[PDB]
């Protein structure tokens, strides 16, 4: 039968590896879920429930045509079930009803992925809404049968609105509130789960002349982001996530629940922020990150200010 | 005037007009009637619907691409207010709005050149424009492609709606039209086809495993921008915004408001798939949710059920 | 070295000539901020931020390869620095370290612009969403190489988001309201910077049988738009503003900070109205814009109502 393979997954920002193997195989993941307690934002507390260990969940990379085997165990401090839709997946539920999971319980399954993409997958216990804003989301890429072209530098970046009871800026513990959620009026709305998640000391990091490809999921609940990156164009866009590619744009789409592979060259060194450029998300409730980039200036792509005179 | 004349097959939703079997344009004859009317929204919530034809969405239109629509446009003479139809599909003034202002009572005629193949709304455009949308009155017209679309197995007629109630979602009785929270765009209900529920439950859409399925998706608004997802399956085609682009492997994709997708996709194997908006608190708390349910052999080979429960 | 050009820019709705140029330019563009009163609305009164006097700004129009030369004034009247970031820049900031300018004065800077497409540019002077809010931003096109197809008529369209202290109606000066803006409550959304700016005198004019081409911005600060023509498809749409073409659309998404260019022949006489189909806002917020098209009727196309009789 098929040859069996363990996954090798990777906590955000970074992303597996490049698949080299030119088969199917049965791909071995192991899922952990667990309640915990983080900092959202300077002084402020909320309680997560995650995929191992934050959010988002940790990165799947498989190749189409493979058996994705799952093993899903739920914490024992865990108050609640948990379980996993994989949009990469086709039947019920996208899985959820196989990985159903009591708190100290484990359930296996399996699926096949029968179309290349980038999945978002996420926690469907009722009331799902509740499971997802809490940070129950995670990506799987599933490659082409050739793969995709070689980049120098990769990433994995998901998007998230949060619904805290108090508002932005609030001390301590804030907890869910599900009348801001069904409103669909955030609080938070950030990159990688936290403020400053892929900002300051975590922002991430290349070298003038290499290229950078994203891999943005938006696990919602309810958001759409309109995707940018200050100081650079997006040289190619799958759009939706999907085969189709676009080229040259400024700020992409990105749906609830979906997601976008974005493409660029970064040629001169500085400073580049991520947005989501309903612009009051990113500079007011969260959703800001960096990409620094080191090396040498070049004033034929971009001067610094020639000059400073009177008006 | 030399061109043969076609009455139209159109259809109640979720049910589909058949395939064009024609190369060659014709005039096709199109009757549409406005009733305004109250039916049930959700479990002991009636609303007062204004509709095409009795229900939400109006009846599916189905034409090829340089075919001459004559519409036949009656307003019910129990109607409160005069009615209209613009067409997206239609090039001219309002869609066909000037030529189809409708007193209750009586009846207005026109014709309109359908220039390009896509998926259209219509709706009605009577002043205030958002109050006729909101309440019920859309649908969508299929202008075929010269060639004719790819053959598949079963095809559905979705249209997602956004609904403004003075009570919040659940109170009883009869709600009143909303303007304030149409306003703030701050909708009690989200339904497909009109209604909680309308294709879920009893009234879920049907398939059998192996069928390939086409989903002629609609978004009237009147404000709520989807992102349209089918837990369970991955969109093998999307015609991109209803346009002729075609995009591939989507696993959720962007309705606008006043505007359309097509999907397409095979179910493998058995089960119950649900369509959402994947706005999820629109899904699970507003009724932004239909079911469809696909009969046949199972196959572990694609997905299986849990295979072991253990200790953790 | 490069042939020194000046920019030729345009108020909106009007578009720059199309570039017949077949080499590359250094193109000197002036800027100019200013803080002003004018009417948003019949009795209402707004201070806007703007771009050389009035929202948009003006339309930029270069050509893929061109250096860009900012000759950036703020004047002495301002409050508040500004700058300007442009989407098409790649670099720091699109250029808003380069361009920051306090009132009274003028900086200077260049940049390279690499790829072709349709770009909003706007201030990023913290706090960035109010003053985008208030008025600051436009768009600049950049030409391919072999520039784009002719059309008959060009115009400029951007859609914003207006967040004022008293309800849509209230009379006087309306300060902005930051609450409503983070909250993405807006009481106005307008093309053009003001309520009726592109409609009834001001209103958009063609003639039958000619091709027309919108390039279309979103400024936000938080909107989406459904942009549609009343009465028209578009034969084309440049997605998100790209190179990749879509035809047959009736309703297209316009990303915040984003763009889309559109293309349709107006066939017979008629009003066509521009509106973003989120649609209380074109009928209740003011996002309704006019284009007047003469010429003969053709009945073949459409007909006026042809029969009233009783039901
Ligand atoms: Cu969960
Ligand atoms: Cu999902
Ligand atoms: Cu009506
Ligand atoms: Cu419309
Ligand atoms: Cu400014
Ligand atoms: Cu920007």
């Amino acid at each position: 039968e098929l040859p069996v393979i363990d996954a090798v997954t990777t906590h955000a920002p970074e992303v597996p590896p490049a698949i080299d193997r030119d088969y199917p195989a049965k791909v071995r993941v192991k899922m952990e879920t667990v309640e915990k307690t983080m900092k959202m934002d300077d002084g402020v507390e909320y309680r997560y429930w995650t995929f191992d260990g934050d959010v988002p969940g940790r990165m799947i990379r498989v190749r189409e045509g493979d058996t994705v085997e799952v093993e899903f165990s739920n914490n024992p401090s865990s108050t609640v079930p948990h379980n996993v839709d994989f949009h990469a997946a086709t039947g019920q539920g996208g899985g959820a009803a196989a990985t159903f999971t009591a708190p100290g319980r484990t359930s296996t399954f399996s699926f096949k992925a029968l179309q290349p993409g980038l999945y978002i997958y996420h926690c469907a216990v009722a009331p799902v809404g509740m499971h997802i804003a809490n940070g129950m989301y995670g990506l799987i890429l599933v490659e082409p049968k050739e793969g995709l072209p070689k980049v120098d530098k990769e990433f994995y970046i998901v998007q998230g609105d949060f619904y805290t009871k108090g508002k932005k800026g609030a001390q301590g513990l804030q907890p869910f509130d599900m009348d801001k959620a069904v409103a669909e009026q955030p609080e938070y709305v950030v990159f990688n789960g936290h403020v400053g998640a892929i900002a300051g000391d975590n922002a991430l990091k290349a070298k003038a002349g290499e290229t950078v490809r994203m891999y943005v999921g938006n696990g919602g609940p309810n958001l759409v982001s309109s995707f940018h990156v200050i100081g650079e164009i997006f040289d190619k866009v799958y759009v939706e996530g999907g085969k189709l590619i676009n080229e040259n744009v400024q700020s992409t789409i990105v749906p609830a629940g979906g997601s976008a592979i974005v493409e660029f060259k970064v040629d001169i060194p500085g400073n580049y922020t991520l947005v989501d450029h309903s612009i009051f998300r990113a500079f007011n409730k969260g959703a800001l990150g960096q990409l620094k980039v080191e090396g040498a200036e070049n004033p034929e792509i971009m001067t610094q200010k020639l000059s400073d005179t009177a008006y």
